[PDB]
């Protein structure tokens, strides 16, 4: 029924995808896949965030154009996300003509509407390289404890914090020259002019309660004008009419969501859907899945930019917490800082997808990848509860009954119990209460396994003229599997494909109301194998390096 | 992909085909034709129901063998159905060796399995003719109001109902002798032994909800043993080992479905498909299209007979309501009791096929042939919405562009809108929501006609060096027609043939994904003409007689 546009945050082009990213893209993909199952028109959009000083400097160090470097990271990123079956409809780039034209448009509209201010500021500058320095590119000795080689606004030996202008004997991280303070004109977005609009939006009840609470802290501290320009030398979009000035990365980044959607419409030759989704009167829904470190940009600057440039604002923001491994922030030294590519050398995508999904909820809370629990959970739930219903029953059907399932359900009441749960489960996928959905699905799997145990096919199989009873029991367990794999289809796309090939049918949400009767099933290899702690040790060792 | 066996009810051999029959055979044929379009192996089976007392007596009155009479009605019936392009794979007879052998088989299996009981009953008998009389062949004076010449169990002057044994001064309709009560041994099928099986089948959710509800009324009233024998003199199959006893027509009639399929396999030299479709372990589907007056036989007696004789049961029953003309039951006196042969003297088959299809749905509801609406609908939808797309555009292509269609689509987006609707439309044909399918198809036809109107070919045609624009517009309307005629191909077989000859291509469901480009089309007579109320008055007058 509805038209929905969903995004994940745009990953920086200067680093590889890691499990932190993966939590977000998996969360979003499960939700998107469920929405497609319910018949909605869904557009899942992402892109690399490819601008900024860090990127410019990285390319220079490497001796290649920033364009070449971002082109390489974009392919690396898309290869990893494809390996996790993240079902984007379009994956584009913030460094694109669509994003350029939209950034220029929104800025001009903001400026014509009075929201752009000019003010001179003073910042540390490298006279040798000939560039202003962001804080992280200034180093020197801490003014408090006199420890040398400290970077930016804080000291990693005494913990003091200070403006980098307080550093003793400051040095440019780029060239080693001594930086000096230099004036520069900057352009500022007048966020404060949207305060009332944003406060109303905050109290709507749409946003998560935790996000709303955070926003009240930000209004209390006081909204400020936002510096949205950077001087040359920069890798980004040049500001119209302002030679040597560029849009700050964060101004163009969220416009990249629009740019990626415009690109998809344009490649499809679709001249109507861009305005249908982004004009102020849209009836389409717009959702952004993001992490808690970037909520300020998506909940205050972004909606204000859209309002101020006559576009619709987000229908909701869906925020998730950080990932932890073994309970702690990811650690390079313990080998728990794991890239997405490295993960796929050791385990399949489905396992991590399942694990994260079993833990996620509609709140913001850190999600822990406990590696010991990961093995125990995947083996218990996937191999032993869900896939077991197929693996314990298929052999008999294929060997004794020519792959044909019985003509009637052995236990129609039990089947109805399973199809009756569809409403609560789909409501849980829809409300992002993933943990709740998995708990309902696994309680059904426990009932189906109890059913099989109470019928004892391993006993019926060796007894007298009980061929009919065997076929009935085994068909019954295979239909329960059909239903469970339907509920899990958003979570486990490749196991789902294997189950559809076995069952000789695509799984649709409504399809569970018609059990498979007098139906041929195919033989199969092994639908899902067990994993073990040896594999996890290998993963951790590979990541240590 | 699948193997599907479809039937319509077997028409009695003692009456000509009328519009009531035609509603059913058209419904079924549209569904069958759609299933063939999707690549399934389909077997559409029917036959005449040729046994029973009414038939025996009719033949006697006529002075010809019952075999001669049924042979004549069979040809009349097949001629009418062929005139409506009802695409049977086989049209056989209940009076056939295949049906005899199968009836004898099923009865013996039922009897060996304990389902056949013997009981003596008493019935009115004609001592002069020497035959038991069914209720309709007894006449006399109503015991309540004393009105003479009343037939059977009810009085057409005071409305009373009674057993014909209550009639005053009873007379045989056959000879005029006074009937007397006489005993006779009869054979009974033990329906009640299948009650639990039938209740489970009822609650499966397969059957239409309205049918399920009706079945609960029947279980509530209580299933009874079914008298399946008739004494001699009879026109039917004699019961093995029971001289002078015959199977009741209704016992052998549905076995006729099997007999017709066996006949088709045997004529094809196919020794495997009979068992592949009728054995208990079949993976083929079996569907019976029937009317609501015969649901008791198809939903209770039939599946019980098949179970009891070790054959598979129906996959589903598809039930339709009655036909009405001008809102009322068909009336001989108003000339609304219309034979199929008479219809074809006045109108083509396609028109009635379209009209019924636009009204049908997946429920049981009477279908009204409103004659005024019939004219208005066929002219509006067939002539003016669908055929118009071809008739308004072909002339230009043939006269100015040598019958050649443009090398590209003028409006690729609009075309994609049409090919994107294929899923919902095919789902509507498949679910028997015919009315919904036609509504989607006509909404597309409205869009295609709007397209042509917005391009105004009648204006472009008279202007400057706009030959290219004209060819583009006209080719575009002809491709939209291609797509619409594809969706309607199950409904309008002869218009479809005319459209394929014009387009120089067979229409296939997948074929719409490749528009006709740089392609030669042929000239045409007139694809479909308008009809008018004068024709309907003629039809009504002819039927009055
Ligand atoms: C428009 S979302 C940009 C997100 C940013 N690249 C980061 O990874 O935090
Ligand atoms: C096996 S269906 C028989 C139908 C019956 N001849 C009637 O027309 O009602
Ligand atoms: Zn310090
Ligand atoms: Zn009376």
């Amino acid at each position: 029924a509805k038209k929905i546009l969903v995004t994940c945050a745009l990953p920086y082009a200067n680093g590889s995808i890691h499990l932190g990213h993966m939590l977000e893209h998996i969360q979003a993909d499960v939700w998107v896949r469920y929405q497609r199952m319910r018949g909605h028109e869904v557009n899942f959009i992402c892109a690399d965030d490819a601008h900024g000083t860090p990127i410019m400097l990285k390319a220079q160090q490497l001796g290649i154009t920033p364009e070449q470097m971002i082109g390489e990271m974009s392919q690396e990123h898309q290869t990893d996300f494809a390996g996790f079956n993240i079902s984007y409809d379009n994956y584009h780039s913030t460094h694109s003509e669509e994003n350029r034209q939209l950034s220029e448009l929104i800025y001009s509209r903001l400026k014509e509407n009075g929201f752009i201010k000019n003010r001179t500021i003073s910042q540390l500058y490298d006279p040798e390289k000939g560039m202003f320095l962001p804080d992280r590119f200034v180093k020197g000795t801490c003014p408090k404890c006199k420890s040398p080689d400290q970077y930016g606004d804080n000291c990693e030996v005494c913990g003091a914090t200070y403006s980098p202008t307080e550093l003793i004997e400051p040095k440019s991280v780029v060239s080693g020259a001594t930086p000096v303070m230099r004036d520069s004109e900057h352009f500022f977005f007048d966020l404060p002019s949207f305060s009332e609009m944003l406060q109303a939006w905050t109290r709507s009840g749409a946003l998560q309660e935790q996000v709303a609470n955070k926003m009240q802290e930000w209004f209390e501290s006081g909204l400020q004008q936002w510096d949205i320009s950077r001087d040359a030398p920069y890798f980004g979009f040049e500001i119209p009419n302002a030679p040597g000035k560029y849009f700050y990365v964060w101004l163009d980044a969220p416009i990249g969501y629009m740019g990626s959607f415009k690109n998809l419409c344009d490649k499809r030759g679709d001249s109507v859907s861009f305005d249908e989704y982004w004009k102020k009167d849209s009836t389409a829904e717009l959702y952004h899945f993001i992490g808690k470190d970037i909520v300020y940009f998506h909940s205050l600057f972004w909606p204000a930019m859209l309002e101020g440039s006559n576009f619709r604002k987000p229908s909701n923001l869906f925020v998730h917490g950080y990932v932890t491994v073994n309970g702690a922030k990811m650690s390079k030294s313990r080998g728990t800082f794991i890239k997405a590519s490295t993960w796929l050398n050791h385990f399949d995508a489905d396992s991590l997808r399942y694990y994260y999904t079993a833990k996620l909820s509609s709140r913001i809370d850190d999600i822990d990848l406990n590696l010991e629990d990961f093995v125990q959970r995947v083996n218990a739930d996937i191999v032993n509860k869900v896939v077991n219903l197929a693996s314990r029953n298929a052999g008999f059907i294929n060997k004794r009954f020519d792959g044909v399932l019985a003509s009637e359900l052995a236990d129609p009441q039990l089947y109805k119990t399973f199809t009756d749960a569809a409403e609560v489960i789909g409501e849980a996928w829809e409300s992002r209460e993933f943990g709740k959905a998995v708990r309902e699905i696994m309680a059904l799997a426990d009932l189906a396994n109890r059913y099989v145990d109470e019928q004892a096919p391993w006993v019926v199989a060796k007894q007298e003229g009980r061929d009919a009873d065997l076929q009935a029991i085994c068909s019954m367990g295979i239909n329960l599997f059909r239903v469970l794999m339907t509920y899990l289809k958003p979570v486990l796309p490749k196991l789902t494909e294997r189950a559809e090939a076995f069952l000789n049918t695509e799984l649709t949400w409504d399809g569970i109301q018609q059990p498979l009767l007098g139906h041929k099933v195919n033989p199969f290899k092994a639908l899902y194998n067990r994993i073990d702690m040896r594999q996890v040790e290998a993963l951790v060792e590979a990541s240590k390096e």
